[PDB]
């Protein structure tokens, strides 16, 4: 009985519901924005979120981005900058999180992000080190803040425990906090409360998005290394695959 | 009677006022964003803005700025990349502006800019066409948009009209329209409709920074050449002087 | 197959996510609110609104209201006016329609209604004229407006249709217009519009609510006639009954 | 060198800030509500408070109300409610009170109020008991909670702070909280606190305002009796005067 897929029904009322309370929070959101890209189920064995549904406040690993702007920002740099375009550019984007549900373990090569609370709690778990890059040496200047540890008892994903070992420091962020940056290179991964009264909504500013999704498979690239070029690296390799798209029966 | 200045209860008025607003808004506004570096008087002759108040509607050359991020994005960064890091970097503020007042013309050589309104409406004005910097080939990708020409009766602020006589190009940005992406080396300037019942408030989210400004002297340089590095080119002398500093009696 | 109650799972999701949505908008909406009579279906064939959900667009009468405030205001009034306090009183909701959904033709004897949309737009349909209560002088000072004809293609729900047809004055109200007031004795009914990509969000403010609901059976009568007083005359005698009671399977 | 009038610069940027301010908490603010009634000075005293602004943080009385509604809900009512009408009605206003400043001790003979802070917080300072009306019985209810002691440290308006012995009760209102009553023929008062970084906003929903101001000087009266009616009776003097009309110079 375990789900392999999510009905019309429950992607269309989750990410219409979604887009609304992102209206609401005056957050962008135009009509392309919301398409069936914006719900994000990360692996065959996540879709059993909507046994219960996103409610349920149980421990799955899902949520919704409506992605407002990937700017590859490369007009008007000097050639020389061609190789390392796709470190900048700029992706805004509003992230919602149910109750219980995480955005998996992951880290960007190129991507850093900073984060922004509009609604709810953010709980944010990460690697205060970054993944070091065989053969190549790194700028470094402010680096990631230690952290805290991990409050007790948050319920991970059933066989995705593991994938959060590493994440060690931890910090929750409330709107109005100073903006959160995580750098490039980074693990990180975050949740909504599971008593959340709210779902987590979350404003992310960061560099260009590279990601030949279903929503975005197809344009134009701007440099062309950046053409099917991938810049996420989920810990749990079910996560990798299910998040370029989602089943919709 | 030509102001030479700004009173710090004009001051405080105008920035505390304009802090709440941001945050009605829902822009996350720390107490150290809320400064005296916040308000903006781009030039000696523009403080007279003064002499009838932020609600006058007259064309007047000032705004105000809360910035929450100004991130260089410098770690995790090959080091090949270290002279062409200064065009990246994450930069989110909020800018207020009134009802008739102007954001003066200007470009960027290293930062891109995109626009976001949370309140009122936007008039952009802008140069279809990059400056061209001698001696430098410079990638391309999307270009802007042509746009539509000036509507009429746009008061332009006295002794700067000409200042904006290359910016052709023009739009009308509203809450709930697409991001509107301003590519560096792009003169642009905006104003706040002058029969508009309240403030511009728009969101800006765009590449780092680099403004050795009166609330940023004295901070850490990621990268040696970012130092004392100024990438503001206001096309009116006036403007570019009073925008680092400005006169509180 | 024709739906006959609502599962736990779909009463929550449509409570739950309304009660973030009216969060986000600035409602106070505390915990007491969010129960299992603020989601109304009225009556047993509008179950079927669950069959397709509540962003099918599909012509249902069924809604939420989160109710902030129903108070008598019958402390420090002169004993005279005793026998009519049951028109006064303060009720304050958050009322919140989806796509093609109705809030089914009624009217009130005692209640008088003022409407203030926060989300959407709302399509009031009603009678200019008063409904006449046999042997008794009623007091006028402002009437109703006559408003506007019907726009066309106004779906109305199956077996509904003629309980609409005296509610012939209609007028569209959006975020930003005066208050508009529903006097008591009129009837009258509303819904979002079907093609809205938000679900409609409505203020009330009004006299007091008299309904011996089922989050509102065992509290004290301010006044004696008060007890068990109804004030709620739908004109489709199916809609009185689910009114007070969401059958929640 | 004591004020006894506001200039019109300090009255317009008062009033259309808040406004402004009111319009981004969706308050829905029309045009003719922004006039020269809804600033408020409560005495030619008070108007010292524009000495150093509404930003000072000086205890002063005065404040802004922006009215969406007062319906006097007489329409539909039997004619022996006539003479009680004046205790209903419903009355709507979105109300902004600076740092520091307040809205005077006062009592309502039939108005009945309700307060929901939408932004900062409100302190109310109250007697749990109402005022005897001589020769007359009134009904009870709820009453009034007897809520806390004053905080200590509460600056009070020079010249005014016996006006405030009476109200011993108090309370601190915050947004969220359930909806606070405020019954008829209590003594009420209430302010933003000194150290607030935004002003005080809070919705006020009310029985009918009988209040012959400046902006509600010529209308129509639904009942006789109402007609030149007053219901504000002011603890201080000074108070009751200045309050039907504001000197801008
Ligand atoms: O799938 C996650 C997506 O790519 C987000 O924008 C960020 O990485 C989350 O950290
Ligand atoms: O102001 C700094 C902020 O609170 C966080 O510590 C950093 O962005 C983390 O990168
Ligand atoms: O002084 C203007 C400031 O630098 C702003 O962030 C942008 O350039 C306006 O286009
Ligand atoms: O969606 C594109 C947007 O409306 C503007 O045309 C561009 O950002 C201009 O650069
Ligand atoms: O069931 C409807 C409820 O009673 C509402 O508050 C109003 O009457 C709708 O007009
Ligand atoms: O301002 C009046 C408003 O627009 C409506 O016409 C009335 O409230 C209807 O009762
Ligand atoms: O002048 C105060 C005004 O009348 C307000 O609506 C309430 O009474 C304040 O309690
Ligand atoms: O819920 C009750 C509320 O908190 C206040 O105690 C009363 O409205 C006071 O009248
Ligand atoms: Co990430
Ligand atoms: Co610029
Ligand atoms: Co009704
Ligand atoms: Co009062």
């Amino acid at each position: 009985s375990a789900r392999t897929s999510i009905t019309r029904r429950e992607y269309d009322e989750w990410v219409r519901e979604a887009a609304a309370l992102g209206k609401a929070l005056r957050y962008p959101i135009t009509e392309k924005m919301v398409n069936d890209s914006a719900g994000i189920v990360f692996g065959a064995d996540q879709y059993d979120a909507f046994k219960n549904g996103m409610w349920s406040g149980e421990p799955y690993e899902a949520m919704i981005i409506f992605e407002s702007l990937n700017e590859p920002a490369v007009d008007g740099l000097p050639t020389g900058a061609a190789p390392y375009a796709e470190y900048s550019g700029l992706c805004d984007k509003l992230m919602i999180v149910h109750p219980g549900k995480f955005c998996p373990p992951h880290h960007h090569g190129r991507k850093t992000e900073s984060y922004e609370v509009v609604l709810g709690e953010m709980e944010v778990f990460y690697s205060p080190t970054p993944s070091a890059e065989s053969g190549v040496e790194l700028l470094n200047f402010s680096g990631m803040p230690v952290g805290s540890p991990w409050p007790e008892g948050v319920a991970l994903p059933k066989g995705r425990e593991s994938s959060y070992e590493k994440l060690t420091s931890y910090v929750r962020l409330r709107a109005g906090d100073p903006k959160f940056v995580m750098h490039r290179k980074h693990l990180h991964a975050f949740r909504c409360p599971p008593d959340s009264d709210v779902p987590l909504v979350v404003r992310e500013v960061s560099t260009y998005s590279h990601e030949p999704t279903e929503a975005a498979a197809g344009n134009h690239a701007p440099i062309p290394s950046w053409l099917g070029m991938h810049d996420n690296d989920f810990v749990s390799d079910a996560a990798n695959t299910g998040r370029l798209q989602t089943a919709i029966s």
